[PDB]
């Protein structure tokens, strides 16, 4: 089956929000809002923000989960590649073989759903510290959009869903990822190419 990337704001008025990081050769992750497209480096930080209207109850959680964007390829499990699910990078909590990790959250826990097969990472919400109107998620990308074996080449898209306590649908965003060595480059290449 084939998870939902219908957006959904839902009663909460869920959605991301992105950073204005810009497309210097130097950059390691930027969003492009044209594209819904983040370009991000190999493990590095990917800075994603929450909103909602609304606080949402105790316990509601946020998942992240990668799908393929192509429909021939959409049914196909998104994993890391035969190198990189074995180089011993472990974090100590995500499993090896999971292409989205959550950075610096001890609460964070990994899914293997035990009839889909796919991979999940999901953290409890907290509500936004004193002066903040949102909080931040950090993603780290493990795999190379490029990587042989593995995505190969092919686009994916990162759905983010808010969800209650039982793993009910709350809200739900998406964005096209590309994990890549120039994120800067391939960013202006891309929205040169839209134009
Ligand atoms: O669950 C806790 N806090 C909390 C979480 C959320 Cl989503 C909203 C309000 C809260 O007070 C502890
Ligand atoms: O509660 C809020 N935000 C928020 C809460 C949670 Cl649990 C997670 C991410 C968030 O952005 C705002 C606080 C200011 N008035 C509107 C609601
Ligand atoms: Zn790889």
């Amino acid at each position: 089956s084939v998870p939902s990337q219908k957006t959904y704001q839902g009663s909460y008025g869920f959605r991301l929000g992105f950073l204005h990081s810009g497309t210097a050769k130097s950059v390691t992750c930027t969003y492009s809002p044209a594209l819904n497209k983040l370009f991000c480096q190999l493990a590095k930080t990917c800075p994603v923000q929450l909103w909602v209207d609304s606080t949402p109850p105790p316990g509601t959680r946020v998942r992240a989960m990668a799908i393929y964007k192509q429909s021939q390829h959409m049914t196909e499990v998104v994993r890391r590649c035969p190198h990189h699910e074995r180089c011993s990078d472990s974090d100590g909590l995500a499993p090896p073989q999971h292409l989205i990790r959550v950075e610096g959250n001890l609460r964070a826990e990994y899914l293997d759903d035990r009839n889909t097969f796919r991979h999940s990472v999901v953290v409890p919400c907290e509500p936004p510290e004193v002066g903040s109107d949102c909080t931040t998620i950090h993603y780290n990308y493990m795999c190379y959009s490029s990587c042989m074996g593995g995505m190969n080449r092919r686009p994916i898209l990162t759905i983010i869903t808010l969800e209650d306590s039982s793993g009910n649908l709350l809200g739900r965003d998406s964005f096209e990822v590309r994990v890549c060595a120039c994120p800067g480059r391939d960013r202006r290449t891309e929205e040169e190419n839209l134009r």
